[PDB]
Protein backbone atom coordinates (compact mmCIF):
# COMPACT_ATOMS: atom_id res chain seq x y z
CA UNK A 1 0.00 0.00 0.00
CA UNK A 2 1.92 3.02 -1.47
CA UNK A 3 1.17 6.97 -2.09
CA UNK A 4 0.19 8.01 -5.38
CA UNK A 5 -0.25 6.69 -8.87
CA UNK A 6 0.57 3.59 -10.02
CA UNK A 7 4.38 3.42 -10.98
CA UNK A 8 4.51 3.16 -15.21
CA UNK A 9 8.36 0.97 -15.38
CA UNK A 10 9.13 0.72 -19.14
CA UNK A 11 8.05 -2.78 -20.41
CA UNK A 12 10.55 -5.45 -22.59
CA UNK A 13 11.68 -4.04 -25.77
CA UNK A 14 10.52 -5.54 -28.77
CA UNK A 15 8.87 -8.37 -26.43
CA UNK A 16 8.68 -11.74 -28.74
CA UNK A 17 5.53 -13.56 -27.23
CA UNK A 18 6.05 -16.54 -29.00
CA UNK A 19 9.52 -16.98 -27.39
CA UNK A 20 7.88 -16.70 -23.68
CA UNK A 21 5.90 -19.63 -23.15
CA UNK A 22 6.53 -22.87 -21.72
CA UNK A 23 7.63 -23.58 -17.89
CA UNK A 24 8.82 -20.67 -15.36
CA UNK A 25 9.87 -21.05 -11.98
CA UNK A 26 9.10 -17.95 -9.22
CA UNK A 27 12.36 -17.47 -8.00
CA UNK A 28 10.94 -14.19 -5.47
CA UNK A 29 8.09 -11.93 -5.20
CA UNK A 30 6.01 -9.74 -3.22
CA UNK A 31 3.97 -11.69 -1.14
CA UNK A 32 0.70 -11.61 -2.41
CA UNK A 33 3.18 -22.17 -1.42
CA UNK A 34 6.53 -23.78 -2.51
CA UNK A 35 7.85 -24.83 -5.83
CA UNK A 36 5.92 -22.10 -7.40
CA UNK A 37 5.79 -22.40 -11.13
CA UNK A 38 3.45 -21.15 -13.83
CA UNK A 39 3.31 -22.86 -17.36
CA UNK A 40 2.29 -20.99 -20.26
CA UNK A 41 0.75 -21.69 -23.63
CA UNK A 42 -0.05 -19.78 -26.71
CA UNK A 43 -3.29 -18.56 -27.72
CA UNK A 44 -4.09 -16.43 -30.50
CA UNK A 45 -0.43 -12.44 -28.06
CA UNK A 46 -2.87 -14.20 -26.07
CA UNK A 47 -1.25 -16.84 -23.16
CA UNK A 48 -3.24 -19.59 -21.35
CA UNK A 49 -1.85 -19.90 -17.89
CA UNK A 50 -1.43 -22.55 -14.91
CA UNK A 51 0.00 -21.55 -12.38
CA UNK A 52 1.08 -24.23 -9.50
CA UNK A 53 2.47 -24.70 -6.33
CA UNK A 54 3.23 -27.40 -3.62
CA UNK A 55 1.67 -26.60 0.11
CA UNK A 56 3.23 -27.69 3.14
CA UNK A 57 1.17 -31.35 3.47
CA UNK A 58 2.71 -32.32 -0.23
CA UNK A 59 -0.88 -31.25 -1.97
CA UNK A 60 -1.10 -28.88 -5.00
CA UNK A 61 -3.23 -25.92 -4.68
CA UNK A 62 -3.40 -25.41 -9.01
CA UNK A 63 -5.39 -22.02 -10.59
CA UNK A 64 -5.82 -21.71 -14.12
CA UNK A 65 -6.88 -17.99 -16.20
CA UNK A 66 -6.02 -16.15 -19.51
CA UNK A 67 -3.56 -13.40 -20.42
CA UNK A 68 -4.42 -10.95 -23.00
CA UNK A 69 -2.59 -8.12 -24.49
CA UNK A 70 -3.92 -4.77 -22.97
CA UNK A 71 -3.55 -2.45 -25.91
CA UNK A 72 -1.91 -3.09 -29.80
CA UNK A 73 1.28 -0.71 -28.75
CA UNK A 74 2.67 -2.99 -26.12
CA UNK A 75 2.70 -6.56 -26.49
CA UNK A 76 4.51 -6.94 -23.11
CA UNK A 77 1.88 -5.40 -21.26
CA UNK A 78 -0.89 -8.26 -20.71
CA UNK A 79 -3.98 -8.27 -18.07
CA UNK A 80 -4.35 -11.50 -17.07
CA UNK A 81 -7.81 -13.76 -15.41
CA UNK A 82 -8.02 -16.54 -13.33
CA UNK A 83 -12.30 -16.32 -12.21
CA UNK A 84 -15.02 -15.14 -13.51
CA UNK A 85 -15.27 -12.86 -10.35
CA UNK A 86 -11.87 -11.30 -10.75
CA UNK A 87 -11.40 -8.50 -13.18
CA UNK A 88 -8.20 -8.88 -14.74
CA UNK A 89 -4.63 -7.67 -12.87
CA UNK A 90 -1.61 -6.25 -15.13
CA UNK A 91 0.39 -8.24 -16.07
CA UNK A 92 3.59 -6.47 -17.33
CA UNK A 93 6.75 -8.10 -18.28
CA UNK A 94 9.07 -5.76 -17.15
CA UNK A 95 12.35 -7.77 -18.60
CA UNK A 96 13.47 -11.03 -20.05
CA UNK A 97 15.69 -12.96 -22.25
CA UNK A 98 13.23 -15.86 -22.95
CA UNK A 99 15.63 -18.79 -21.95
CA UNK A 100 16.83 -17.35 -18.30
CA UNK A 101 14.81 -14.78 -16.42
CA UNK A 102 11.71 -12.72 -16.79
CA UNK A 103 10.53 -9.89 -14.53
CA UNK A 104 6.75 -9.13 -14.07
CA UNK A 105 5.07 -6.46 -12.38
CA UNK A 106 1.44 -5.39 -11.57
CA UNK A 107 -0.24 -2.48 -10.42
CA UNK A 108 -3.58 -1.05 -8.75
CA UNK A 109 -4.60 1.83 -7.87
CA UNK A 110 -6.92 2.46 -4.70
CA UNK A 111 -8.33 5.84 -6.03
CA UNK A 112 -6.53 7.68 -8.21
CA UNK A 113 -4.27 8.48 -4.58
CA UNK A 114 -3.06 5.15 -4.07
CA UNK A 115 -2.01 2.19 -4.92
CA UNK A 116 -0.64 -1.28 -4.27
CA UNK A 117 1.72 -3.23 -6.37
CA UNK A 118 3.07 -6.73 -6.72
CA UNK A 119 6.56 -8.04 -8.87
CA UNK A 120 8.00 -11.73 -9.69
CA UNK A 121 11.13 -12.80 -10.69
CA UNK A 122 10.73 -15.80 -12.96
CA UNK A 123 13.15 -18.33 -14.17
CA UNK A 124 13.43 -21.45 -16.23
CA UNK A 125 15.71 -23.11 -13.70
CA UNK A 126 15.31 -23.64 -10.38
CA UNK A 127 17.33 -20.48 -9.33
CA UNK A 128 19.60 -17.47 -10.60
CA UNK A 129 22.50 -16.25 -10.42
CA UNK A 130 22.77 -13.06 -7.71
CA UNK A 131 23.99 -11.12 -10.15
CA UNK A 132 20.83 -11.61 -12.25
CA UNK A 133 18.47 -10.98 -9.16
CA UNK A 134 19.98 -8.12 -8.27
CA UNK A 135 19.66 -6.25 -11.92
CA UNK A 136 16.56 -7.40 -11.80
CA UNK A 137 15.37 -5.44 -8.33
CA UNK A 138 17.40 -2.82 -10.05
CA UNK A 139 14.96 -1.91 -12.35
CA UNK A 140 11.71 -2.34 -10.10
CA UNK A 141 13.66 -0.11 -7.13
CA UNK A 142 15.11 2.61 -10.01
CA UNK A 143 11.00 2.81 -10.70
CA UNK A 144 9.81 3.47 -7.77
CA UNK A 145 9.05 0.42 -6.63
CA UNK A 146 10.04 -1.01 -3.27
CA UNK A 147 12.27 -4.79 -2.81
CA UNK A 148 12.43 -4.70 0.22
CA UNK A 149 9.09 -7.23 1.03
CA UNK A 150 10.25 -9.12 -1.49
CA UNK A 151 10.60 -12.99 -0.77
CA UNK A 152 12.71 -16.39 -1.70
CA UNK A 153 10.89 -18.61 -2.68
CA UNK A 154 11.66 -22.02 -1.55
CA UNK A 155 12.60 -24.15 -4.65
CA UNK A 156 14.79 -26.36 -2.62
CA UNK A 157 12.30 -28.68 -1.11
CA UNK A 158 10.61 -29.58 -4.37
CA UNK A 159 10.30 -32.29 -6.31
CA UNK A 160 13.19 -32.54 -9.52
CA UNK A 161 11.16 -31.93 -12.42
Amino acid sequence: FHLGKCPNPPVQENFDVNKYPGRWYEIEKIPTGRCIQANYSLMEGKIKVLNQELRADGTVNQIEGEATPVNLTEPAKLEVKFSWFMPSAPYHILATDYENYALVYSCTSISQSFHVDFAWILARNVALPPETVDSLKNILTSNNIDVKKMTVTDQVNCPKL
